[PDB]
């Protein structure tokens, strides 16, 4: 169940999931839509679902990490596509196997140095390459 604020923008959460606390490197996606495009792990808040709950979850489901939860770095709008996400710091402390997308669409998960991250993201999901702009 998709879930909206009161301007009609869907709700979205999603962490920046770095490999240590340095947090020099980030754990990016690939694309549903075109596998070759990678993105930031996110997806739609759940009814009555806490922000930073939603955003742990969604890495879990599309990224299949784990860690401890940091700070809020901001919320951030698409306008083009309707969507406001809560990005959150997670240090990601267990990296798992076999995670939802894996499983169900082959999702893939890559390490990149924060700069390089900025430039994939740059073209198709410039909002996403600004979470890292702070
Ligand atoms: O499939 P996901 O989770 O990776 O993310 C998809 C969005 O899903 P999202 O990450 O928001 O949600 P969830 O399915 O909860 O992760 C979906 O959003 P929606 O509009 O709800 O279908 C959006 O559509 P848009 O809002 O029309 O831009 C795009 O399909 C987007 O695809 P991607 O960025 O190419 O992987
Ligand atoms: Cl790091
Ligand atoms: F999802
Ligand atoms: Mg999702
Ligand atoms: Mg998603
Ligand atoms: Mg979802």
């Amino acid at each position: 169940t998709r879930t909206y604020d009161g301007d009609g923008y869907k709700k979205r959460a999603a962490c920046l999931c770095f490999r240590s606390e340095s947090e020099e490197e980030v754990l990016l996606v690939s694309s549903s839509r075109h596998p070759d495009r990678w993105i930031v792990p996110g997806g739609g808040m759940e009814p009555e679902e806490e922000p930073s709950v939603a955003a742990v979850r969604e890495v879990c489901e599309e990224a299949g990490v784990k860690g401890t939860l940091g700070r809020l770095v901001g919320i951030f709008e698409n306008q083009e596509r309707k969507h406001r996400t809560y990005v959150y710091v997670l240090i990601v402390t267990e990296v798992l196997e076999d995670w939802e997308d894996s499983v169900n669409i082959g999702r893939k998960r890559e390490w990149f140095k924060i700069e390089d991250a900025i430039k994939v993201l740059q073209y198709h999901k410039p909002v996403q390459a600004s979470y890292f702009e702070t």
